[PDB]
């Protein structure tokens, strides 16, 4: 069936907006290796076709064949289900760990941002940084290794490339996004960087910027920090 995922466009009306849901959902389409269109929407004039597909404003939304899909875990949920072995593969990640790890800082990011306080900064930036160590030790502990990858009984050193080992699973379709927006945002408007001392964050985020499921759906680090304007304060 035909596949056309619809997503926020961006300041200009037509490149992709700043949104980890429009990017999430665009990774997961592209690592299933299905044929599909991405759309853009201005919403400030939406064109006639999609006020008739999604008449309720919501996106991203997704056709698939006639029928309209909504919600973004919604979507992603029903993406796994029908494109599915042996034609696709299975993106799901095997350790449910994979799928919490680092999931709260997205949150911790966005209450730090929209601060304007300067003592209160200070106490927001170690939540920040909490969270973000927290996934760092995710990142550095063990998990059963890769048939791809035979280090950790040969030499001693067990090393995997993301998440949940060596492939991009969906929990990191859902948390690439998000650090990405963590990282430009902050540099831009904190002058903050993840510490360099946190090696599974720094090494986990290089791996995946080498693939360009990940690299070639981020939107420009300008149209990024064009989207905090109105959601960052400065101290």
């Amino acid at each position: 069936p035909q596949v056309e995922l619809f997503v926020k466009a961006g300041s200009d009306g037509a490149k992709i907006g700043n949104c980890p849901f429009s990017q999430r959902l665009f990774m997961v389409l592209w690592l299933k290796g299905v044929t599909f269109n991405v759309t853009t929407v201005d919403t400030k004039r939406r064109t006639e076709t999609v006020q008739k597909l999604c008449p309720g404003g919501e996106l991203p939304f997704l056709l698939y064949g006639t029928e309209v899909h909504t919600d973004t875990n919604k979507i992603e949920e029903f993406l796994e289900a029908v494109l599915c072995p042996p034609r696709y593969p299975k993106l799901a990640a095997l350790n449910p760990e994979s799928n919490t790890a680092g999931l709260d800082i997205f949150a911790k990011f966005s209450a730090y941002i929209k601060n304007s306080n300067p003592a209160l900064n200070d106490n927001l930036e170690k939540g920040l940084l909490k969270a973000l160590k927290v996934l760092d030790n995710y990142l550095t502990s063990p998990l059963p290794e890769g048939v791809d990858e035979t280090s950790a009984e040969d030499e001693g050193v067990s090393q995997r490339k993301f998440l949940d080992g060596n492939e991009l699973t969906l929990a990191d379709c859902n948390l690439l996004p998000k650090l990405h927006i963590v990282q430009v945002v902050c540099k831009k408007y904190r002058g903050f960087t993840i510490p360099e001392a946190f090696r599974g964050v720094h090494r986990y985020l290089s791996n995946a910027y080498a693939r360009e499921e990940f690299a070639s759906t981020c939107p420009d680090d300008e149209e990024i920090e064009l989207a905090y304007e109105q959601v960052a304060k400065a101290l």
